[PDB]
């Protein structure tokens, strides 16, 4: 609906899944070894682009 402007690495929407996925789930996500290589591999990525992305997103993009 709103936005716009968005898509640089990690493969296609993939960060859209990714983010849509940790985001809705920022109450409790910490994507196991599984789930991350799952949505890795999902995309036909790597899990590095999983690995990391969460592993910043690890780090509360909340109010610190």
């Amino acid at each position: 609906s709103s936005g716009h402007i968005e898509g640089r690495h990690m493969n296609k929407q993939a960060t859209e899944i990714l983010n849509e996925y940790f985001y809705s789930h920022l109450s409790n996500p910490y994507p196991s070894e599984e789930a991350k290589e799952e949505l890795a591999k999902k995309c036909g990525i790597t899990v590095s682009q999983v690995s990391n992305w969460f592993g910043n997103k690890r780090i509360r993009y909340k109010k610190n």
